[PDB]
């Protein structure tokens, strides 16, 4: 198997290209001698491709044949704090937002949304986890590549525990076998971020699970995406459970982890 926006085929085999940034490149050079080595794909260091520069990334389709793909969006917060307060000070009125806002739904805007034809990136991105799974279950369903050829990204209003499950059972497709090395990597993964040193210490926004299989029933997860994940004020840590407030940076990283293998647990005794 093989991935091939931000992405770019590699030079050498079973490798990917994704544009480098710094808060993400700082994170997966950290994650590389953390507890969370083997959640994350394999990242080689930074490469120039025409002037711009790329991280060398294990690319996690490689192993499969023909892989089935489902992008899960982990957390109940999915913008940085710092979003709040520029939106108040300063704030970029986005007429693009209010039009993929209409687009969903066309009464969502306030009566002052639709005069400016605009709104904030915080109150988009917190109306977009209000009307999927994102603030009540701290997780969300951001789309599947099919082994059939087919995608979809049909997932903004998929909100409740019964909607999500089905998902995942269209995504594995009866295989008791993927499904139940699905649940044993994310009690592992779950395992493994309660003892991250990295996973204490950092803000995790804006991160996927990736869920990977094939018609040979390899199957796996990966945590990717770590663009908006930024350290602490050091000394501080966060319990990645506790409900988000403004000012303690609480990102219910693993009350969307936690919400996520019941569900799985739950749809392998259906
Ligand atoms: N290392 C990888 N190997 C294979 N496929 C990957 C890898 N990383 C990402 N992908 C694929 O690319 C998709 C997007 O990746 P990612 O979320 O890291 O990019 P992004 O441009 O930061 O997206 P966004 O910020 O909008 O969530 C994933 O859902 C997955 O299909
Ligand atoms: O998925 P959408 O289109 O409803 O919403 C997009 C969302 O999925 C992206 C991932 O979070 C988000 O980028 P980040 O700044 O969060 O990295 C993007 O913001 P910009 O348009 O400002 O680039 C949203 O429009
Ligand atoms: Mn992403």
């Amino acid at each position: 198997g093989s991935h091939m926006g931000s992405f770019k085929a590699a030079g050498t085999s079973g490798l990917i290209l994704k544009r480098c940034s710094e808060p993400e490149r700082y994170c997966l050079a950290r994650l590389m001698a953390d507890a969370l080595r083997g959640c994350v794909p394999a990242f080689h260091g930074v490469v120039e491709r025409d002037g711009e520069s790329y991280l060398q990334l294990q690319d996690l389709l490689d192993g499969f044949d023909g892989p089935c793909v489902l992008d899960c969006k982990m957390g109940v917060r999915t913008y940085l704090e710092e979003e709040l307060t520029k939106a108040r000070e300063r704030p970029k009125l986005r007429k693009d937002m209010y039009k993929k806002m209409l687009a969903v739904d066309p009464e969502a805007p306030t009566e002052e949304e639709h005069a400016q034809r605009a709104v904030t990136k915080p109150r988009y991105m917190q109306w977009r986890e209000g009307i999927s799974s994102s603030t009540t279950l701290g997780f969300r369903i951001e789309g599947i590549k099919k082994a059939d050829g087919s995608c979809s990204t049909d997932f903004k209003t998929t909100r409740s525990r019964e909607q999500v499950l089905r998902v995942f059972e269209e995504f594995v497709q009866g295989d008791e076998e993927v499904l139940r090395r699905y649940l044993n990597r994310l009690q592992q993964i779950r395992d493994t971020l309660e003892v991250s040193e990295f996973f204490r210490r950092h803000e995790v926004i804006g991160s996927s699970l990736l869920f990977v299989h094939d018609h040979c029933h390899r199957a796996g997860v990966w945590l990717i995406d770590f663009g908006k994940t930024t350290p602490l004020p050091d000394g501080q840590i966060l319990d990645h459970r506790r409900p988000w407030e403004e000012g303690n940076r609480e990102d219910g990283y693993l009350l969307g982890l936690d919400n996520l293998i019941g569900i799985l647990a739950s749809l392998a005794e259906r």
